[PDB]
C-alpha cells in the first residue's frame, strides 16, 4: 500500500475541474466522515456542501484557526444556518501562542479516511476569484497521517466562546 | 522511480529538527540551484543561509508574493544586503487578480532538483515563535512537478519596481 498524489492548480492547469469544484465533489461523495482544518471560511457554497453532507448522516469536525473564527460565524449567521443546531457537525477553534494573534496555519480536509486535499486554498471567495493556489489529492497511505495529524490537532482545540 | 515523503511540524512532532532547521540544512547543503517560492520573507537568519548558498556558487531563484515583497526588501536593507548586487540571486515578484490585493498564496522550497519542502510555513518570526505549522519533505517523482510549477511561476513574474 503505496501514496497517489496529484496536483491541482488555480486557475487549472491540466485539469478538468478547479480546486473549488473538487472540493465541492469531495464534499458530495463523502459517506461516513468529513475533517477539515481551515484557517479561514466564509465561502457559502462549500459551508452549504458540509451542511448537507451532514443532513445525510455524514459526521463533520471542523477546527479552525480561532482568531479568524468571528468570520465563519458571520458567514453561518448570515446564512440561517446555526452550526450548534446542526447535530453531525462538530466545530472547535485552535490557536497558536500569543506575543499579535498566534495561529494555525494548517489546511486541509480529510474524507472517509480516504482522500485529502492539502493545500494552500482556503474557504473564501477571495481563493476562487483574487489568489493563485496549489493543494494536493492525497490518497493511500499518507492519508492515514494526515488522520493522526486531525486527531491531534482536535485534542488541542477548544468549544468556540460564542458556544453554550 | 516513486515519491517519498516525510512530514514535519512546528512544533516538532516525533522527528529531530524544526522545521525551521530543516530549511537551513536544505539550504546549506544545496549544491547547484534553490528555487524558492514565498509568501512573506523576512526570517533574517534563512536569508543568511541564501545569501551564503549564492556566495558558495548556487543559483539561486527567488518569488514573492507582490503584495508583500516591501516586507522582504526592508528586511534586506535593515540587514545591509542588497539583493540587487548578488549576481547569483533573482527576485522577481507574483501577483494574482485584484479586485484588494489578488495574491500569490503558494509557497515551497526545491534544492538541487531533489528535494521540495511543501507546507503551511512562512519565512517568518511569527512562524517559529507563535504559529502551528506543517511542512511535507519531499523526494523523488513528485519533486518534478514542482520544478515545472515553479517554472509556470517564474513566467508569470515581474521585475520588482524597485529594480533599475
Ligand atoms: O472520527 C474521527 N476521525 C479523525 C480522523 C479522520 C476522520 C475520523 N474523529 C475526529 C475527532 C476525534 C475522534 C473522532
Ligand atoms: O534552473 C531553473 N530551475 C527551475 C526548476 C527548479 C530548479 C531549476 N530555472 C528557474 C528559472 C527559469 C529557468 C532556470
Amino acid at each position: 500500500g503505496g501514496t497517489h498524489i496529484d496536483l491541482l492548480f488555480h486557475p487549472p492547469r491540466a485539469h478538468l475541474l478547479t480546486i473549488k469544484e473538487t472540493i465541492r465533489k469531495m464534499i458530495k461523495e463523502a459517506r461516513k466522515v468529513i475533517a477539515l482544518v481551515m484557517d479561514i471560511f466564509t465561502d457559502v457554497d462549500i459551508f452549504k456542501e458540509i451542511v448537507e453532507a451532514s443532513t445525510r448522516g455524514v459526521s463533520v469536525y471542523i477546527l479552525l484557526d480561532e482568531s479568524n473564527f468571528n468570520h465563519f460565524l458571520n458567514m453561518t449567521e448570515k446564512q440561517g444556518c446555526s452550526v450548534q443546531r446542526l447535530r453531525n457537525i462538530r466545530v472547535r477553534t485552535v490557536k497558536g501562542q500569543d506575543y499579535f494573534h498566534g495561529k494555525m496555519e494548517q489546511k486541509f480536509l480529510l474524507v472517509d479516511c480516504q482522500k485529502v486535499m492539502y493545500g494552500s486554498y482556503s474557504y473564501m471567495w477571495s481563493f476562487e476569484k483574487a489568489h493563485l493556489s496549489m493543494v494536493q489529492i492525497i490518497t493511500g497511505q499518507l492519508v492515514e497521517s494526515f488522520d493522526e495529524e486531525f486527531r491531534t490537532l482536535y485534542a488541542r482545540s477548544c468549544v468556540p466562546s460564542s458556544f453554550a
